[PDB]
């Protein structure tokens, strides 16, 4: 139901901020 | 439930979270 | 209940913790 | 249940995760 | 079911998360 | 059994996910 369409949709959430955080992590050593 | 829209808006605000650290990652590249 | 209530503060905290990050970084842009 | 005591324990993480990543914005800034 | 299968992806979503907070931690460090 | 090993797949993955906020921390005051 609508509690597993919801944890799919925190799971796509925390990919997009996986990879924000290897983009910082690249801008920082220039 | 509640605990569905809880998850929803948390995975709302970690999407916020990640176009914030895209941002900050450009600025310090440029 | 009560899990649900913390999650949802949670969330409101990373959203304006975002808002925070996206000021910052538009600053150092200039 | 367990598995809202999970989410919680993920939202409380992210949290910090924003906090460090707002300093670490405030350090560049300077 | 859905439910098991939709918490894999987020277990596996929060590991990579982990792993890039890690890169992170060693850019800034230097 | 399939949802009980995902409920312990995301508690590893939250330690996992909490240890390296920690050594996010060590790296910035650094």
């Amino acid at each position: 139901g609508e509690l597993a369409q919801s944890i799919k949709e925190l799971a796509k959430s925390i990919k997009e901020l996986a990879w924000s955080i290897k983009e910082l992590a690249q801008s920082i050593k220039g």
